[PDB]
């Protein structure tokens, strides 16, 4: 009985972790990646305990130590009068509370982290996948220079534009949110004058119609902030945030060309497994980036996944999919969806409703500990 040799489609978040756990748990997996070298941009994300555990999991935790950065606390701050409506502690109370700590750091750092750990001869670069045909024993993977690989299972980590989607489902349309976010690495030193960025603090900054996220990276050195706008240049940027408090506009204003994205989600799919095909990452499903825990489910699929896969045969592939897809689906649906929901929260204008909002905030620790506190490995049989 033979155990499957597995091809991931993309070597970001999703596709290395994936690629890594199976091979941790004895299954030959090799990442094919379309671009040529990988980048070292993409500023900064947010890890829950529920992700670090994933990591834990993978052994790559260790390394992060280093670039990580602990923030003390998660303090939502009044956009125009830089008052604090609430905040919860981070340091001691949150590892306490989830089993993990509160991290944040470069997207790119982990991905070099789960890159080592894996080793870079498993990821072929340059091999931008057009497609994938299900074969009677498994799959094949259509390449864009007119290569092929065939693989007892596929798995589809190529992004929120995902070829393997498009090949297992058909076309369908990203669903545009009406709204960009602006994304940056600022140096400490050019931000001196920000007295407030003394402690190291993840800070929500919620006004209205727009709204803007800041938390340091690179243990301390750095500072990542997410602006999202409705819907590049800085000029047009600074000018969303007319009005806002003066930490805002100096951070703003001390990085001359910030990086522009349309944010993008897709509806929750009923399935995600054809045969010996399935997906995982943003292109299993995308959400807005409003909860700061894409790449945390990434890593949850990765360390399910590798389960599964690791546990069966040739002829088992299938089922283990399923099996995977089962378990994963709902949870990352309820993700979706409250992703959406924040986008409007943090945008209300003053008034009742943004009152109401910050209300149910106090009770935020209760409210996303099915988040924050999931434990992925005792969620398996
Ligand atoms: C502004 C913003 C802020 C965010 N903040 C957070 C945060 O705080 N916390 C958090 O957990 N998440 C956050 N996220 C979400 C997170 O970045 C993603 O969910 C996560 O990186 C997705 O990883 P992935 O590996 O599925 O996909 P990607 O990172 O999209 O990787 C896909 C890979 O596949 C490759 N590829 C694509 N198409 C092909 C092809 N056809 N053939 C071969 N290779 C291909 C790409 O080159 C890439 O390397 C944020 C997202 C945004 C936009
Ligand atoms: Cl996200």
């Amino acid at each position: 009985r033979k155990r499957p040799y597995v091809a991931v489609v993309g070597g970001g978040i999703g596709g290395l972790a994936v690629a890594l756990g199976l091979r941790r748990q004895g299954v030959e997996a090799v990442v094919h990646e379309q671009a040529h070298a990988l980048s070292h941009q993409g500023a900064g994300i947010a890890i829950g305990a529920n992700g670090h555990r994933a990591l834990r999991e993978l052994g790559v935790a260790k390394r992060l130590t280093a670039s990580a950065a602990r923030p003390s606390r998660a303090d939502f701050r009044h956009w125009r009068t830089g008052r604090s409506m609430v905040s919860h502690r981070l340091t001691g109370l949150y590892e306490e509370r989830f089993g993990a700590p509160f991290w944040t750091v470069e997207r790119a750092a982990v991905q070099q982290a789960l890159l080592a750990e894996l080793g870079p001869r498993h990821v072929r670069l340059g091999a931008r996948c057009t497609g994938v045909d299900r074969t009677a024993d498994g799959a094949v993977i259509r390449f864009e220079d007119g290569g092929e690989a065939e693989a007892d299972a596929v798995v589809g980590a190529d992004g929120i534009h995902s070829a393997v989607r498009h090949s297992l489902f058909g076309p369908q349309e990203a669903v545009f949110s009406g709204t960009s976010g602006y994304r940056a690495l600022v140096p400490m030193d050019r931000l001196r004058h920000v007295p407030e960025l003394a402690e190291p603090v993840l800070w929500l900054w919620l006004g209205p119609g727009r709204h803007f996220i800041a938390y340091p990276v690179a243990d301390g050195s750095a500072l990542n902030f997410l602006a999202v706008v409705p819907d590049g240049d800085a000029a047009e940027l600074r000018a969303a945030f007319d009005g806002w408090h003066p930490f805002v506009t100096e951070v703003l204003g001390a990085c001359e060309r910030p990086g522009r994205w349309a944010l993008y989600d897709r509806e929750p799919q009923r399935v995600w497994s054809s045969g010996a095909v399935t997906l995982l990452g943003d292109a299993a499903h995308a959400m807005l980036p409003h909860h700061g825990q894409g790449a945390n489910q990434a890593l949850e699929d990765a360390v399910v996944l590798a389960h599964f896969l690791a546990r069966t045969d040739t002829g088992g592939v299938p089922s283990a999919l399923r099996a995977y897809e089962r378990l994963r689906r709902p949870r990352t649906r309820l993700l979706q969806a409250g992703s959406r929901k924040n986008a409007g929260c943090f945008q209300l204008p003053d008034g009742p409703q943004a009152e109401a909002r910050n209300a149910r905030l106090a009770t935020l620790p209760d409210d996303v500990a099915w988040i924050h506190g999931h434990d992925i490995l005792g969620s398996l049989p």
